[PDB]
């Protein structure tokens, strides 16, 4: 089989944006070692940026229509798209999140009864649910509505974005509160070694913690890192046999993610 | 406020029926003390039954179009409708179940990703999920899809049907396996007393059981009886302040029901 993402064209418009909101998303995107951005043009009505990959040939055009608040994304749904929409995701309303995650118009996430999707999230998070940050709760509920109404797609891998962005925020605040700030250079990596396939906290940082703190931080970062690396580096384009074509398999990854999120809050 | 159900007309058609399937549903319906049915006409193509209430003036016309398999229901969505569709519910496909529970055409339960609705049910049922009867699992999953895609309704009370029918089946098999068969005359009631607002097993039947068996059977039957009585006797028409206008409140009843179902299986 062949992954269809590299033959696909993206040209979508997202509502309710101002430039102050878009700048940090571009900067976050450019923290990836293969991603950079630049401003291409600016006048009174429109500002256009270009996100490019320094590895594979790829360029994403992002246009803010200032007067209307509309943010347009144009290109292919490859690495620049995956990176930019990941960092954009927590800012989006339900309509916008669905568009970036399923890459179609006329999605149906807006027909899902939100209170029923919330009771789903309440059940899985259990004693973690009241600890959820406002942004996380909204992203996870909106992400559940997107999963619940997803159309038939060849690859569901992008539907894990709400969980992975949520892991990122909780991991960041948890490590920061434990004396391990995560900031722009080095990032998470200054805290972890990687023998075999798993990341474990370096000895000097582990030595300050209890064993359950050590374990949840290491297992959370490993899951976040491996899953996000696979998405950002198009691993399922390079190896189409790894496409998540089964929604039950996607949910298997989502339930694992929910368990990590839960543990990150109750420790 | 006023409940709109008594001003509403129902005329819907359900797919894939044969007469052998419909007869027991009519007979079950006529086990209610205020409900009776009769066959009105029969030829080679169509058989028509009439369900009537002996209390309030109400008549439901049920027509089986034999050649096409279509089962038509015509009347008002009052007591005969509530009783007949309750006993019909476990027989219906997703489209049919949605029609009887929301009373509209063009529902959207068919766009819900079933595997995501299943993982919802798997999470709430926990160690009970592998114990679920085939019919119960299908009804609960289909019922979840109906809740998830329900349109804006003034009264969501009917959306508890999948849970209440499921409680009924598990309660029946559990009591039967414990020496307490539930059959057509007397029914459940020959096993229970009712002091105050709660049903408790009669002493001679309690004396054979362990305390947790006694408690779950009594709390399950109380919930089933009170909730179903309120639906069958139009309590939210008589007292419109009790309409379940909030989907969060409906889900509160559904989660309680799920907990009873769970306990009924793990005892």
């Amino acid at each position: 089989e062949i992954n269809p993402a590299e033959f696909e064209q993206v040209n979508m418009v997202l509502q309710g944006f101002v430039e102050t909101s878009v700048l940090p998303v571009l900067e976050l995107s450019a923290d990836e070692s293969h991603i950079e951005f630049r401003e291409h043009s600016r006048n009174a009505h429109t500002v256009v940026w270009k996100i490019i990959s320094t590895s594979y040939q790829d360029e994403l055009t992002v246009s803010l229509h200032i007067t209307t608040g509309k943010l347009q994304i144009q290109g292919r749904p490859l690495s620049c798209y995956r990176v930019f929409t990941f960092n954009l995701a927590a800012l989006l309303d339900l309509q916008g999140l669905e568009k970036v995650l399923i890459r179609q118009e006329d999605g149906k996430a807006n027909i899902v009864q939100q209170e029923v999707a919330r009771t789903y999230l309440q059940t899985v998070m259990a004693d973690a649910y009241p600890h959820l940050h406002v942004t996380a709760e909204k992203l996870l509920v909106s992400g559940l509505c997107v999963k619940l109404a997803a159309p038939d797609l060849p690859d569901y891998c992008m539907l894990l974005y709400p969980e992975l962005r949520t892991i990122e925020g909780v991991l960041k605040s948890k490590m920061s509160g434990l004396g391990m700030p995560v900031q722009q250079p080095a990032g998470f990596g200054t805290y972890f070694d990687k023998p075999a396939a798993h990341y474990i906290l370096k000895p000097q940082f582990a030595a300050t913690l209890r064993p359950e703190q050590i374990n949840i931080i290491s297992t959370a970062y490993t899951f976040f890192n491996v899953e996000r690396h696979s998405l950002f580096h198009m691993e399922t384009v390079v190896d189409a046999s790894r496409m998540i074509s089964d929604m039950a398999r996607l949910m298997g990854k989502a339930t694992r993610a929910w368990g990590i999120i839960k543990d990150l809050y109750i420790v």
